[PDB]
């Protein structure tokens, strides 16, 4: 049990204004324990030396058992796979890449919701980023088609699934609704997907051999951004700027718990990273991204990528 200084006090009473919160006096005290106490690990990681920095958020009132419970998969999914299509070409390969720059090929960052449902979005952004490098439309796809419509590809919707199964579905499917007429619920639904409203469609589905980072290298200089799927730990959810790593991460595929999207990488300091899309909403991290260390299978993170080829 902390003792909470008025510091960290006063800054609870406005974070539960900012984030719209109402306790009893008595969860208030529980809460503003785990503030308090992210409050001190925030400080005592940045007054140290690190590559990358943390800072409160909407997570902050949280347990990472809560988080876990609330935001992340419940179950582990087949990242692990034995068989994979994609073969590397030869480098080298440019210093840095960032889709963002090249053009209007990376959609604006949303916001998952209380649902582990981030391989959805990590499925649309890629395929919005392929169509719009494709045909120079940028489309904003239906998360919560993919939510509560793909599961004979083994996905699970809030529980978790994967961006190459869903790649899959959208294939046998022929294709996805967009946001406008299948707007995004931040729970399990009810399948309500019509033919003729499709906009989006896959043509093939490309898998990435489980490990094969430099692979994702080539496929984001050359092709597209790319899902991929790691293991999100306590520290993660805290990250504000800089390159993200950790010792404690697992780097299996049984591991990985939250898919997202590359859209580029480069170096810093003589650290690579990679330039990563989340869906925690455009205020977490840097402005809704993050950059996460390179070439060492960070967190699991080349244990399972994919992306798609659209059809156009
Ligand atoms: C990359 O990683 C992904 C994800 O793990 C792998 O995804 C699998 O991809 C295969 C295709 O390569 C999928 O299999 C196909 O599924 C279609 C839909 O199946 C449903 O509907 C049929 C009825 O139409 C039901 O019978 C079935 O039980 C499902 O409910 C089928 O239409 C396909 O059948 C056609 O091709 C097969 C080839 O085996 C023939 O046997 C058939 O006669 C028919 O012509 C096919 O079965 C599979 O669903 C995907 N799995 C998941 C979990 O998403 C990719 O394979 C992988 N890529 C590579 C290259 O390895
Ligand atoms: C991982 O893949 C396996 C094999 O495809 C899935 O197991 C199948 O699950 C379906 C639905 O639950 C059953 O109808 C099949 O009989 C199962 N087959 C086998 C061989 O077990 C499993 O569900 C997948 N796991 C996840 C998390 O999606």
């Amino acid at each position: 049990e902390l003792c909470v200084n008025s510091l960290e006090k006063f800054h609870f009473k406005s974070w539960m204004s900012k984030h719209r919160k109402t306790y009893s006096t008595e969860e208030y005290h529980h809460r503003l324990q785990t503030f308090a106490s992210n409050w001190r690990k925030i400080n005592a990681h940045n007054n140290g030396n690190h590559t990358f920095k943390m800072a409160l958020n909407q997570f902050s009132d949280m347990s990472f058992a809560e988080i876990k419970h609330k935001y992340l998969w419940s179950e582990p999914q087949n990242c692990s796979a034995t068989k994979s299509n994609y073969l590397r070409g030869t480098g080298p390969y440019p210093p840095s890449v960032d889709w963002r720059k090249k053009g209007n090929f990376v959609s604006p960052v949303k916001n998952q919701g209380a649902c582990g449902s981030c391989w959805t979005f990590s499925t649309t952004g890629a395929l919005e980023s392929a169509i719009a490098i494709a045909t120079g439309k940028m489309l904003s796809l239906a998360e919560q088609q993919l939510v509560d419509c793909a599961q004979d590809f083994n996905n699970h919707g809030c529980q978790g699934g994967l961006p190459s199964q869903a790649f899959e579905y959208i294939l046998y499917n022929k294709g996805i609704m967009g946001e406008d007429t299948y707007p995004y619920q931040g729970k399990d639904g009810y399948c309500k997907f019509q033919p003729g409203k499709a906009i989006g469609f896959v043509k093939d589905v490309a898998n990435i051999t489980i490990y094969d980072e430099e692979a994702m290298v080539e496929a984001v200089a050359l092709y597209n951004p790319v899902s991929f799927a790691f293991e999100v730990t306590q520290d993660f959810m805290m990250y504000r700027t800089g390159i993200y790593s950790s010792t404690s991460c697992h780097k299996t595929p049984d591991k990985v718990n939250h898919a997202v999207l590359a859209v580029g990488y480069g170096e810093k300091n003589g650290i690579p990273y990679w330039i990563v899309k989340n869906s925690w909403g455009p205020q977490w991290g840097m402005n809704g991204y993050f950059l996460i260390e390179r070439g060492k299978n960070m967190c699991g993170l080349a244990a399972c990528a994919s992306y798609p080829i659209p059809l156009v």
